[PDB]
């Protein structure tokens, strides 16, 4: 076998070892492995897969396949990669092209030794994302490849959105399933998933104390709720930037400190706007929005000196990094840590004393400079990612007619039933034993015994 | 002279105005309301029906209604739940209101019917809110021609929108509603952390028990089961939780909590063979929180740890049987609103005996039965979704709706979340918070208007 | 058939002898020391005159006392902290008890002076209780005589401790003390615990206010200090800590406290310009700790918030400098132990004023104050230790030593260890909690016995 | 040409060079010592043997030392402890140190003879660093003529403490020791938060395992178990707690944790049957935190929940039975300082067989074996404190003193409060905190000085 590329194959058996452990912490997407194995529901399914090659990945990857299905694999980060989960997967006949410490170059080069097969194009059928990268090149640049494509299931907030605009602008060729607002998703992996690999990602890259250290957060939707659980738990002080007075609302209520980073929240673009204060007393700043330019060139001017700069939102552009490369000198500490010596562009002394320490140049920490979630976390993400791939598949999108292929080219949630089956067996996974309701109770509430229990507007 | 009210003693008027005077400071987004819509008057000729906890935060949003113009008919919709000092304050201002701490279910009907009735004939209203349902069943069942000149219905609670979608479902419901509670500044704010304040609170007021280091069961992880077991958990109890919601469960694993059912593999074969009895042997305090019935059962209250402590905070009291402990064992009241029930029979007790629980409240929602309820500043939030409600669906004028037009408005709805933001700004900057703008470029890249709505409807915060 | 006492209500007898039952299981050290000493009344012929908060918890330390054979005669040592049923039990069940709660400071020092005499003149009183040392000093300065016949002082606080040690160094003490502060149960239980459990309570019970989300200002991080800003902090509060010593400050610092001073550069120059206004025009709740005087200045309360909670839960009321507000500015009472400060003046005040402060139990023990104290099961600690140090002083007999004898038992110390871990094991099971027996080879590993005690006298625990 | 080392690869000396730059921004108390001594050079003439982790902290303490004018030889006083980069960086600065990760036992006391013998012969030492007494017991045990020229011994943690005290028991301690772990910003910070800081820390880069919602078994509540139940509980773990001290347990219950013993009872009867197996079958997660031998013993090891993580975070590794699991067990290393232990048998295993355990650091150390040990900021308490003790015992001049006057000076002992404070005071500083100063009227009041010491010796902080 030859059709893959990782940093370093003998890392195979480290990686099976850790395969092995993993599928013991995911058992929600192993029951799933082993109610579908026998009647394989994927038997004919090619996957085109984008996203973090990690050991919760190849376990994902291993199930898709145990349903019977082919896939060709690319992490959709330059970082993220776990080389020893790649080599395992490479190990095994399965095409992965993925490794950690990627260049753009290599990254794209990635993507596309997925979409070809000999240097033509794979007859994919079927598509998993994370963040849109692999989704968007495929509308842009093999537009032909979606006639053959049943559907894309999207992992996280911004590769939904970014399918909802094509949507909206009548650009999506397939339909497409957000598996990002599963509640089994959304408020496990986004919130509980960063509190458990924000502290990690800076730990590994600093061994920096948090406790008592002055913390800013940018955001407070999923992300930015369990990245300030993540620090406050620490024992950070932690103060939570917000635009939406809902998310600051809760933020108060959780025990934070609201604050903007611009005089009376305005930014002008100017300097004077810098609530320059504030800045000067922060410890560490994470952006976790989806935004952009949320840590602009003048907030990291006013930083106080050797704050730790990171981001946990999906792309690099958080944070003004194009600015510090410009003006600012970089010393690598070691892979995916830098320290920003503010002194000027040309040369820095060794010993400065006026620079930021960036994590993983910008790019996702958790996934950059630790592990990214654990895999009882991913668990609940994967499992709907197996079963978005299911639903899909058997709806058999591309072979519609074309009257059919316009009555379900939409971007769908999965059912509230799926997303509580998840739930139940991670609950298993804990120990925990869920109540069953007496018939007299389900009617009294005007729900089944079995479920679903909430009504689609209920929150969580 | 003023006559037109019945409340415990008059004279805690003054002292419940100074409580009210205070309670202003506390909810900024209510009083911005009472500042931005004094001059519009856009309540005048609103004639609402209210029944809902007579507390000083009730006191507040009952006098921003009138202030914005309307005139109400006010009782509390809990035997318990009144401040005496909010009920006097506000009889003080010559404002209808029949309510007491401590009313009997006789008096609590008694009471919601002096709404109703002005001098012995239907009142003019035109508007409702309400709390967990009762004055809308009562209109609804006893007063049909009251609600053909009833704008629309504000109702307060998880409860109440349940009966009111169970109303519309079968074509029942005879005037439009707005679901308050599904406001985030509403169930994301009072549900949770208005009960992370006051469960602890009234337990402490009812029991002086310590807390730390003792075991806690709660029944229950919505978003009263999630603040409840904050509650007990800062405190330092030892808290699992139940649930029959595997989602739920889920964020109550994740939170740290330990999740249990109360019957062996969480199903009830109808016999105390079921019952967890090593479990519940082991439990300090039970707290429901679940708005459904009989989720702390008879053969639940049998195998509790002796001297446990029993509560709700769900609306009604059927979440325990205490019907069962009525008819079984023997009740000591310790003080208002805390009993000791013997189980060592119906008749009598030992002074000294050991076997007993202790019930606060009656099994009434204890954080307004033992305590004094949410916090101002957190009702704060409710009650501006409230005023905001009242005004929306007062302007409608359903009541003048012709047949045709009335069918195309009956519905269950929550304000639009423009509101909810604009409330929970001025919340936000009660406390100091500074909310950022996004930019032009920022707003564009998102896909959203500067000034909001931030969120897709479907975003679950 | 009784009429030595003097209480605020005589009839709210059976309701404080039915949260006496709670209590009673509520404290399994102290009742385990009433069933162990119980047929050997190793208090026989002991007088002890007893000045600590007559609350609940105080009643099942005195009827432990009584039962072990001792007679007393009790006060309240703080105007504000007696629970008027507690009181009204001890007095129903014929032991002399002189409290109630709201007593004026000549009130308080008859209530001492009640005690102190039976029928008009001075009782043979033998031993002391004390919490603060305001009967200590009385009897020293006032009454020097009964010290010839008193066998020791066994004193409960912080401050009154430090008071002991003065007098100790200054050669006036006259009868030996035991140190019960400073056992591990006691200080580092009752004064953290206890204040986290009753800190939040008290200002809940008087306010009512929001806690989460709101800027608190603890001065002070000693064992007070420590449960206080816990206290707080789990209610969500963004605490940020005061300290004199720098290491009690590295805790702060460590525990994720923000740690300010009230004066820039934490210098105090009685200057206006030394207030960090900024800061203090942030806090809405100031709360000293520190058992020192004058912590919080006229400065810093002209400089504070509108609308900041003020209270005090050091011993002595002195810590908030309220002479100055007494002189200065208008109080205005919500209810009782609750104050509004109108910093607009001081012959008057508009009922609608902003600019105003609210001081809680008028600067004295605000957990005493406005709600209960302590909890049962934490004063269980405390009071065992104060029955085991009245036991063991109690059988010195100081008082009847040659004067060569005196002079080598003359000072103040600490209960044993081992005393210290039999207390910590009772409060351990009454929890449940079941603590591991070393094995042989283990003790013999780390060098303790089996049975304890466990540390060596310098561990800190 | 230096060659006077031996590390993993000297090629890390740049990387452990600008981690090391960095770390001293991050300990300004063991930096502030740099500046304020560097040119009094109090260390000159001293020559230090070392034996403490090789980690980036213990290198700017190590050139800390060098700075004020010392000479050292290092090594690391456990197989798994050393960073290879600090390694490096210590060699590439020309000083002689012999520690890399992942030494046997054999290499571990090859690399102490190494500090010891300079060129085959004893170096001219004076000043000892240890950390767990293992460099101390082989100077009195094989080079006893050596201590004759030493002046004392500085010892980092709590089991080379008692060691030195056992020795100075029996007489046969040789030379005077500070006990560096008893400082508060030793003890309190270090030993404490350190563990809270970095257990979770080891844990997750060994495992990757999810924390929240699992079940942890924390054995022993001193100051490591207290950070050690925090580091889990912050995660979101069901935390049950081991202690044989009744005192420690009763924090134990008011911290909010369940007090267990993996005994029925608490007593080990050595048989089988004591074991609660019920309890270990529910256990994720047992951490040893006692110094104490066999404290997780091979019937727990059997009994535990299938893919337990066993780990220990005491001094050394026989908390935990590892040789029972040596002698029985199949051991399948995932990754270095992380095995499966596979229960199923001593000669080979089932590569997906689920009866197994997974072991840490093979039992050593887990926050140093499997993660970087404590952050500097918390290490810069302990170190500043071991120059301070190294400042203090080399100028003593103990083996320069005649007998008589040895004899007064044989003593373990902990440095003075006022250099506790002072350490504790720039650690404040370097967290932007600002200690108050006493007016002269407050520190009267109190009795204190306004420089401090702010406590008694006996305060427990
Ligand atoms: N690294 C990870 O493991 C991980 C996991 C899940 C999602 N993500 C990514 O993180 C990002 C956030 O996802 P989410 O689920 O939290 O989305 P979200 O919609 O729940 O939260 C984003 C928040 O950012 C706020 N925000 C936007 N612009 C802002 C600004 N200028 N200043 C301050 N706050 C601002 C919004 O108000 C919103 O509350 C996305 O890009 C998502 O793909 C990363
Ligand atoms: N007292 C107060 O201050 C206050 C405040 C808000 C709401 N409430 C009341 O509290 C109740 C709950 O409100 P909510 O907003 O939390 O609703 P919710 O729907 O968010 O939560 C109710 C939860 O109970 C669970 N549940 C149902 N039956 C159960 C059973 N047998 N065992 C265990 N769990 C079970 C459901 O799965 C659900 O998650 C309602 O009656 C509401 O009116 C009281
Ligand atoms: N209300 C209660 O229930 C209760 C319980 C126990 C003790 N107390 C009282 O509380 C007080 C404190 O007791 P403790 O045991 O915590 O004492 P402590 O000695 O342990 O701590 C007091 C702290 O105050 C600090 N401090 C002193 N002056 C200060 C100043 N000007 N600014 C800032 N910090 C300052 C000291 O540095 C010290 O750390 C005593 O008066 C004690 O009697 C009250
Ligand atoms: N890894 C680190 O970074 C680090 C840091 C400091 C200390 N340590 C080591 O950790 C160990 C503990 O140090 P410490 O400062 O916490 O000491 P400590 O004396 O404060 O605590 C040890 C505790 O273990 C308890 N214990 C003893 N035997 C027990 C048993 N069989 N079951 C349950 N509990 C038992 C004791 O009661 C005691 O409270 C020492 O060996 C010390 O050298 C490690
Ligand atoms: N202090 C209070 N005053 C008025 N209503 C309250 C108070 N506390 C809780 N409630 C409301 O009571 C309802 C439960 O009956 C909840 O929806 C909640 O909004
Ligand atoms: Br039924
Ligand atoms: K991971
Ligand atoms: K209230
Ligand atoms: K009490
Ligand atoms: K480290």
């Amino acid at each position: 076998f030859t059709d893959y590329k990782v940093a370093d194959i003998t890392l195979a058996a480290w990686g099976r070892r850790e395969l092995i452990i993993a599928e013991s912490e995911m058992p929600a997407l192993m029951g799933l492995r082993r109610k579908y194995a026998g009647q394989q529901p994927l038997k004919g399914a090619k996957i085109l897969g984008c996203i973090h090659m990690t050991i919760q990945t190849g376990v994902l990857i291993e199930t898709l396949v145990a349903l019977g299905a082919e896939v060709r694999w690319s992490s959709c980060n330059i970082f993220s990669t776990q080389d020893q989960a790649a080599a395992a997967i490479a190990a095994a006949g399965i095409p992965v092209f993925a490794w950690k410490g990627e260049t753009e170059e290599e990254y794209e080069w990635c993507i596309e030794q997925t979409i070809l097969k000999d240097g033509q194009p794979w007859d994919a059928n079927m598509v998993l994302d994370d963040g849109g990268d692999l989704t968007e090149i495929l509308h842009k640049k093999y537009p032909q490849m979606l006639e053959r494509i049943h559907g894309i299931t999207e992992e996280t907030t911004t590769g939904v959105h970014r399918l909802l605009d094509m949507l909206k602008n009548g650009t999506l060729k397939v339909p497409a399933i957000n598996v990002n607002d599963s509640v089994t998703k959304s408020k496990n992996d986004n919130k509980y998933g960063c509190r458990h690999s924000l502290n990690d990602a800076i730990k590994r890259g600093t061994d920096h104390l948090l406790s008592g250290k002055q913390a800013l957060v940018i955001g407070y939707g999923d992300v930015g709720k369990g990245s300030s659980q993540s620090l406050r738990q620490e024992g950070m002080i932690v103060k939570v930037a917000e635009v939406d007075p809902i998310c600051a609302m809760q933020a108060c209520m959780d025990g934070f400190e609201v604050v903007s980073p611009y005089k009376n929240g305005i930014n002008d673009g100017t300097e004077a706007s810098i609530d320059a204060a504030l800045l000067g007393k922060i410890d560490l700043i994470v952006t976790t929005t989806g935004n952009v330019n949320v840590c602009d060139a003048n907030m990291l001017k006013a930083l106080k000196k050797r704050a730790v700069v990171c981001n946990i939102g999906h792309f690099d552009n958080e944070i003004d990094t194009a600015f510090m490369r410009k003006n600012w000198a970089w010393e690598e500490v070691k892979p995916q840590v830098h320290k920003i010596h503010r002194t000027g562009k040309d040369g820095f002394d060794a010993h400065n004393d006026d620079y930021l320490i960036l994590l993983a140049e910008g790019r996702l920490v958790n996934l950059g400079n630790a592990t990214g979630h654990p895999s009882r976390i991913m668990d609940g993400s994967f499992a709907n990612q197996v079963l978005a791939q299911i639903h899909l598949f058997e709806q058999k999108y591309a072979d519609l007619p074309a009257a059919e292929k316009a009555k379900r080219l939409s971007v769908e949630v999965l059912p509230k039933k799926l997303d509580e089956e998840v739930a139940l067996e991670m609950v298993k996974g804990f120990g925990g034993v869920v109540t069953q309701l007496t018939p007299k109770q389900a009617e009294y509430i005007g729900v089944s015994v079995e479920g679903p229990f909430k009504p689609d507007t209920y929150r969580y």
